[PDB]
């Protein structure tokens, strides 16, 4: 079958399958194996990630080497990113300005690549925000992604996570690569605080919570191009929010960010975390 790449552990599951450590067995560099079986439903959504992943080509996006048929089992084959997700990387206690400002720079630039490449994420949380061992910080799960065209200048779908999700998107309004702003502030807030605004509530309660309020607000202790970083994501006009490359020659973005390297610290705060359970 699929046998350039042994299996390792398992390092996760989402809805549509499961992800594995592995290794390319011709190169040994170590994979991630995103596994689905085929047997029923949300196939199409299954296409659009490979086809997305395909077609990007970026070190702030998990890269692409393929997939695979073995039986009904299919094998999405990416680049593997030992310092997990940004979220598991927050239990251990806060985080501080510069890891905060530091991890969404390398967001942003993300962000900048696939809004230029037309392409919307349409799920930015701290979860699908991964780090390599060495602290590189990469965007992942393109499972829901939309593709804008020279004729589709917007997209409709209500996809996302809903805390993270934007007023027009939830709404069915027409909307573009300015949602991703607005998941990117929310995120902002999740990596500050270690909580997405209302994530004490039912996610339907939140559907009709975001749209209906104002934008969250970044309280407590945090300085203000921070707090104001969140205000300028958060706005509830998509045309008023700024676009991803702006938003990194802002302030707080400027003053705050260093070195990704300096980000092995936060990865060794959460093994010796783990580890002690």
């Amino acid at each position: 079958p699929e046998e350039l790449f042994t299996k390792l552990e398992k390092i996760g599951k989402g809805s549509f399958g499961e992800v594995f450590k592995g290794i390319d067995n011709r190169t040994q560099k170590v994979v991630a194996i995103k596994i689905i079986d085929l047997e029923e439903d949300e196939i199409e959504d299954i296409q659009q990630e490979i086809t997305v992943l395909s077609q990007c080509d970026s070190p702030y996006v998990t890269k692409y080497y393929g997939s695979y048929l073995k039986d009904t089992k299919l094998w999405i084959i990416m680049e593997y990113l030992g310092g997990g997700s940004a979220l598991d990387l927050l239990e251990p206690g806060p985080l501080d300005e510069t890891q905060i400002a530091t991890i969404l720079r390398e967001i942003l630039k993300g962000l900048d690549y696939l809004h230029s490449e037309k392409k919307i994420h349409r799920d930015i949380k701290a979860a699908n925000v991964l780090l390599s061992e060495h602290g590189e910080v990469k965007l992942a799960d393109f499972g829901v992604a939309g593709q804008l065209t020279d004729t589709q200048i917007k997209r409709n779908t209500f996809v996302g996570t809903p805390f993270w999700m934007a007023p027009e998107v939830i709404k069915q309004s027409a909307y573009d690569s300015k949602a991703d702003i607005w998941s990117l502030g929310i995120t902002a807030i999740e990596l500050a605080r270690g909580e997405p605004p209302h994530s004490e509530l039912h996610p339907m309660k939140v559907l009709f919570l975001i749209p209906k309020n104002n934008p969250p607000t970044l309280e407590g202790n945090y300085s203000k191009p921070l707090k104001e970083f969140v205000e300028a994501c958060l706005n509830k006009e998509p045309s008023f929010r700024p676009t991803a490359k702006e938003l990194l020659k802002h302030k707080f973005i400027l003053r705050n960010a260093k070195k990704t390297s300096y980000l092995t610290e936060l990865i060794d705060r959460y093994k010796r975390w783990k580890a002690e359970q």
